């Protein structure tokens, strides 16, 4: 327990004290391991204005092992899949203890702003950028409006 809680309670320290900018983050009642955070949609991208949602299970061996993070708000995206789950390198094998919740979060802002569908998480979504991008962006711009007002 012990490493890890004293890595989450400095990174809520820097939360407060130095967050990255556009988010919020802190636990959801007395559980160290379990947080809310909120990131804003990117400016210039169809998620712009968007306030989205975050779910953060931090791992008993963090920072060893990378938090579990995914989306509570509806968003349209490849790598984003209807139940919320990202599919983001970092989060996966690509996990390094000198990653932050607040690299994550910048990290998943940037993932907003690169939507690719060469390699997606729902094939569907993808298929609709791939074959028009200005449709994709559409929608995603609508899912937005509809489901990531603050
Ligand atoms: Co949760």
């Amino acid at each position: 327990a012990a490493m890890a809680m004293r890595r989450i309670q400095k990174e809520l320290r820097e939360i407060q004290q130095d967050p990255p900018c556009n988010c919020s983050a802190g636990p959801v009642g007395d559980d160290i391991f379990h947080w809310t955070a909120t990131i804003t949609g990117p400016d210039d991208s169809p998620y712009q204005g968007g306030l989205f949602f975050l779910d953060v299970h931090f791992p008993v061996d963090y920072p060893f092992k990378a938090p579990r993070v995914t989306f509570m708000t509806k968003v349209y995206h490849p790598n984003i899949n209807k139940n919320g789950v990202i599919c983001l390198d970092i989060l996966k094998d690509q996990w390094s203890p000198a990653l932050t919740l607040s690299r994550v979060l910048l990290s998943i802002s940037s993932l907003l702003t690169d939507p690719n569908p060469s390699d997606p998480l729902d094939p569907e979504v993808a298929n609709v950028l791939r074959a028009n991008k200005k449709q994709f962006e559409d929608t995603a711009r609508e899912w937005t409006r509809m489901y990531a007002r603050p």
